[PDB]
């Protein structure tokens, strides 16, 4: 049996958050999100997390894919190792601990661990790296025949041992019967006064139980995210990971080190990204359409060959061959079908509009149903709310509004009518009618030159 | 006599592409026209690009500064120089021979390449480079006394060999004579069972005739692009060489690793340029123009003095001093003349703009021909299209276009007139004329009480 | 007592601009003021700058924090510091020497070097960094005991001494007294034909006097800068000093490698940053507030609570639980009141919006007082222009702005009235009423069988 205690009830001080640091989002999920899934794949039998600082937020992520403990006061992390002992504790087995602030461990990385752990027949196996700057982390101390002697923290530490360069990720694997019986024997008598996880492998090596190390293939993975400094580190990392395999996936990158793409975001082959898109949640994006500079799309599936052309799209549908901007917004609960076209400063909002339809420019439609072959006039504003409820206007096929046409709902405008530029419509329109509200032009000879805009008045 | 080999026929498998991989642009251009233009700096004598794999859209790029040969089947980089035997066969000279997928191999490397093949009077020059992810490429393997013994490619290569870090460019010169004399001797056992052309090195060392290698003074030269991670790669190496460019011609970048300049923009010395600003195609930027985070300009013209904030300009003409943006949009056709004015949320489309004009605001002019001082009121809408047919305007000098008017082609607006705010026009308005299309505004006392919005109400 | 000489008269041929080098900005202050600032750190007793290529402009920027001297001919940096002579020859104390080009030195290292000039009792102390791009720089020469023989310019650099990776910095700290006798002793015999201050050094190891090197902690801020490409490297190590400053205070960005953020902007703990934000000027942004893609903030405070997404913002007040965007342009001289709203495609200039208002989009509000809870239907303009003169509109509290509606300033809409959608206002509204200016519908049955745009038709 494999078990996991993922531990996620720090203060954070350093993060200067009122938000719980392993809360704290990467590429559209927590850090805590992002542990989660890399735990998945050593597949626990139990997974236990340990919540203390606001357990209340933290338990509201995933509040059934694992058993909660809490710690009622941050001692260590070697405490709330302890506060599992009512869960784990008698069991046999190898336990995985890790930090819910080191979201860039990869589950590949976790069975990599594992696997060595068990062939090497270690009591603990601990995830090391190297870096340049080991400043914060735990060092690992080795005797002159590399042997693990203990794990050195940063306050801790001596002059000399800070000089180490091979840290601590702060994961592991432990015989499960082992670890507790070895948190017994650790106290607070630290630079830190807290419980260190860490001291069970000083306490290890007293006993001659074996203790091993394994190394991570790729050093970027050994983030420890304590501050927003350290955050902004794991968000290029994997904003790197992540656009690396949608181009190894097919699709075109203008600059991946500088495109904001979420988790899950799934995009099909052959779409081509400019720089500076962003694409979150729930996002999906159809064979070969093209994201320009700017684009920011939430929850919302861009079907294929559609061009969006800087712009803002949420909680909508859009569907093949649809354009897009630029300076466009799609707000959410519309749908787009297919080749509609929506130029620049529109505004669509709770709207189905029906394929080939176009509003090029400079244009509100809100909460309406419009047909196919529609075309609207540059600044027509479908009228939606009266300062208390929103009414619907339903427009029918191959309709013709009026540029600069105010629409007023609740009002239908049939199939093929026209409402003439200019108009303000209160009352429905008949198909095959047109429809004018407006008043009628006058000239007044020479009276301009008394006006302050001539050219003779200044 | 000098010759060039350009091999473009190649499936591009790894592209994951319906486009042939040589025709991926870089900086605006594809791959291989980035290696015509290096490949014209030797000033061959003939130019042959091997083409197969789609060849029908790759010769349409360049179809007469070079000859085509066609390879029916891909059978290997070797094979696609074969198929060039029946135009280079039997002549003298030195050839080159290069990828059509090592778009930032420069012409004077390749200048570099040929003078060191003549100088030490190789039979084989190969262009090589250092690199610590030689993964992919042909690695250089030499003796003791670093003569070139072979190349051996990533497939057919042993895990000892994997470990060279000098790796084949897939550029050389040979005599072209011993070249297809050394090819005759090629076949397709090896682990991709296709004819390599990097066997002729092994060849050449069996005649013991001369090979060297030329080192490229720089190693981000020598990117070999076989999938869309290092397509980007090329993106951003090739990024950097222009904007280095014009920098040292006296252009400020807030951020050169994150704008985006095709190949060929000229940029006139004390632009200054903020980050993220896209230039594209045959665009032209005057002296001390500034462009802000955002700007996307294509094919234009701009000119001196000017500012374009945060705005679209797509094949148009933007004369001295005009200021554009924040957020607008000039499309195809559009002249701006000398110190005008176009504000946020304005799109100009097929119009040409007279000096000194403002249309600051919320604004469509579009098919129309304006004047010089002529005012735009936000809100103003030209209405050119019927659902068939596109009509024109013309307005003169000094016109004053009221705020939120509707002007419906094909009309004229004569010098000095005033249009009356949320008029709508039909008709012509004469010089030093206004005209008034509107509604006249009446008020009802307490009718307010009685709907939805009144606080009374809710 | 200390002292301290700014060099700033050199031509800067190399940064091909008719700006004085040392007065082109970095994070929105020039160099110069970056240097000024550092210098401040030693409070100096005496500062003088140097002045010579367009003094008249280098003047302008600090006129009073600092003593001037002007060299009339740009003869040499050793010949500058002779400028300063009517000054401060003759007086006895420790003179920093510093170059107005070399902006991201700090205050921090000027201590420390000042520091280690009088713990170790030099005449004179370089202030020096390693680089693997010396190339331009001075070389420090050192003998086999690692003692300071002279410093080497490029220009008369020979091929050996061009290897040297430790560069002069431009920055020392000398005796005063001898600095002056050893100026005396230097001439125009070099590559240059200038007077090089860096020749003093081979003057006081003639004579034996004490020269040290005290080496810069973090090599970056090393950089000299005499071209737009070494300019730009300072924006980078610049804007990575700002917000690394920014995210140890407690706030998040997606990436700090593409965030523009001004040297005195104040940033709130808890704000969230995404990426390619730009603050410049006197910017102040509260806790919590969101900054979206794209946002523009220029000297403008923002309270807490705020979301500005993809938005413009200029010399304005935004008050806490504003949402301003996407897509609005806030313009000089506005203020929105608490929990306002400002929606998609929205200018406001000149103009107080008092709280809970909204305008959502496509609306211009120029020169009004707003009262509170008011609501602006989409397309409204205020028009406030009538090309002479701006005039002003007063708009009570609970109004409702119908929808395309045109306001003619001056007017006032009394509390809680209506303005029918469509209409033009000419007249005040009173408190209560409603207002209607629009024509009324017209429907012409089957009229619209007979135009181009009906199906039948086409
Ligand atoms: C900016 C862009 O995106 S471009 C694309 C958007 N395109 C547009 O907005 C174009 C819309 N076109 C219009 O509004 C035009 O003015 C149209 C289509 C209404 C003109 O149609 P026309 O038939 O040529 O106008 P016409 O003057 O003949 O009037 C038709 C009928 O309406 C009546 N009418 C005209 N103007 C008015 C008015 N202001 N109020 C009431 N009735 C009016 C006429 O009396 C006539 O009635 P009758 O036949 O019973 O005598
Ligand atoms: C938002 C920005 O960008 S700001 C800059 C844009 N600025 C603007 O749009 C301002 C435009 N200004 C307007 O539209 C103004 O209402 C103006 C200029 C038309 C007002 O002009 P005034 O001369 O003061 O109006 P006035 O009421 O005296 O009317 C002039 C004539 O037109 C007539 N008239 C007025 N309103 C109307 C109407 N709705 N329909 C028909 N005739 C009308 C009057 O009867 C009068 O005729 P008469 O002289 O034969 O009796
Ligand atoms: C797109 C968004 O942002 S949505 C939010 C913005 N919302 C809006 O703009 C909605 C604004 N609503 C409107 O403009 C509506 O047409 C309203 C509120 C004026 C309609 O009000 P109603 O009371 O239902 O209209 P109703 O037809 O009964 O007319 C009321 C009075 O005005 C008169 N009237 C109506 N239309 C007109 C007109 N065009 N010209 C002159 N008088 C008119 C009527 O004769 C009537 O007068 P009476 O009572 O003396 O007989
Ligand atoms: C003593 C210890 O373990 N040190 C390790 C820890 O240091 P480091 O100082 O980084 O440890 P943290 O304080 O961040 O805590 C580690 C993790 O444990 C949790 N937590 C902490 C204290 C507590 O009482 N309860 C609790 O649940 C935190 O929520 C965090 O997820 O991680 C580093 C790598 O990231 C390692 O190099 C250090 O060797
Ligand atoms: C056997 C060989 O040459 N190997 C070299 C080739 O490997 P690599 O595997 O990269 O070679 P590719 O398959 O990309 O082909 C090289 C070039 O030849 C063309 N092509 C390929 C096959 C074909 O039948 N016809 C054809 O025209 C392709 O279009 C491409 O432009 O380039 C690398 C550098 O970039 C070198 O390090 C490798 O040593
Ligand atoms: C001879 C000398 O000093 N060389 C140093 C100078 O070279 P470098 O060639 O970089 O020197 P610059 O020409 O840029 O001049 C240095 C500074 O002195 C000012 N100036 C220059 C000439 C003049 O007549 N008047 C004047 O006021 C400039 O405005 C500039 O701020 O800086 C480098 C680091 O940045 C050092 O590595 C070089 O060793
Ligand atoms: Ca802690
Ligand atoms: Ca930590
Ligand atoms: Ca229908
Ligand atoms: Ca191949
Ligand atoms: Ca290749
Ligand atoms: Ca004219
Ligand atoms: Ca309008
Ligand atoms: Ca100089
Ligand atoms: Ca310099
Ligand atoms: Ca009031």
């Amino acid at each position: 049996s494999n078990f996991a205690i993922i531990l996620a009830a720090g203060k954070g001080t350093r993060m200067k958050s009122d938000l719980p640091k392993v809360l704290h989002k990467v590429a559209g999920i927590s850090m805590l999100e992002h542990v989660f899934r890399s735990v998945g794949a050593i597949q626990p039998e139990k997974t236990v997390t340990v919540v203390g600082h606001k357990a209340e937020l933290v338990e509201e992520v995933l509040a059934g894919q694992t058993e909660f403990v809490t710690q009622s006061e941050q001692l260590g992390t070697g405490h709330a190792v302890m506060m599992t002992e009512p869960i784990l504790e008698g069991l046999s087995g190898h336990t995985l601990v890790i930090a819910g602030d080191t979201p860039l461990i990869t589950g590949e990385s976790l069975k990599n661990l594992i696997d060595f752990h068990i062939n090497h027949k270690n009591v603990a196996t601990i995830l090391t790296a190297e870096t340049d700057n080991p400043f914060g982390y735990g060092r690992i101390v080795r005797n002159d025949n590399a042997e693990v002697l203990r794990i050195v923290e940063q306050k801790d530490a001596t002059d000399f041992e800070k000089q180490i360069k091979e840290i601590n990720t702060g994961t592991y694997v432990f015989d499960n019967e082992r670890l507790f019986e070895a948190l017994k024997n650790i106290n607070t008598n630290n630079a830190q006064g807290e419980y260190y996880i860490t001291d069970v492998i000083g306490i290890f090596r007293e006993t001659g139980e074996k203790v091993g190390a394994y190394t991570l293939k790729d050093f970027d993975e050994s983030l420890g995210v304590n501050d927003r400094v350290a955050l902004a580190t794991a968000e290029s990392v994997m904003r790197r990971r992540i656009n690396h395999k949608h181009m190894v996936n097919g699709v075109s990158f203008v600059n991946p080190e500088a495109t904001y793409i979420d988790i899950d975001v799934e995009i099909a082959p052959e779409v081509q990204i400019e720089a500076n898109v962003i694409l979150k949640g729930q996002t999906k994006i159809g064979a070969e359409t093209v994201l320009t500079n700017g684009t920011y799309v939430v929850d919302s599936t861009i079907g294929a060959g559609a061009v969006i052309t800087n712009s803002m799209i949420e909680e909508s549908s859009v569907a093949d061959g649809v354009t897009v901007g630029p300076y466009a917004h799609i707000r959410p609960n519309s749908s787009l079908g297919a080749q509609v076209h929506i130029g620049n400063f529109v505004e669509v909002k709770g709207s189905s509009i029906g394929e080939n339809t176009k509003a090029g420019h400079l244009t509100y439609i809100g909460n309406c149903e419009v047909g196919s072959n529609v075309n609207f006039g540059a600044g027509t504003i479908t009228v939606n709310y009266d300062g208390k409820n929103k009414y619907k206007t339903v427009i029918g096929d191959n309709v013709f509004v009026g540029s600069n046409s105010t629409i007023i709902a609740p009002v239908e405008l049939g199939d093929n009518s026209l409402v003439g530029a200019g108009s303000t419509i209160t009352k429905d329109v008949p198909a095959d009618a047109i429809a004018i509200g407006r008043g009628r032009q006058i000239n007044k000879d020479e009276y301009a030159t008394r006006l302050p805009h001539h050219p003779k008045n200044q």
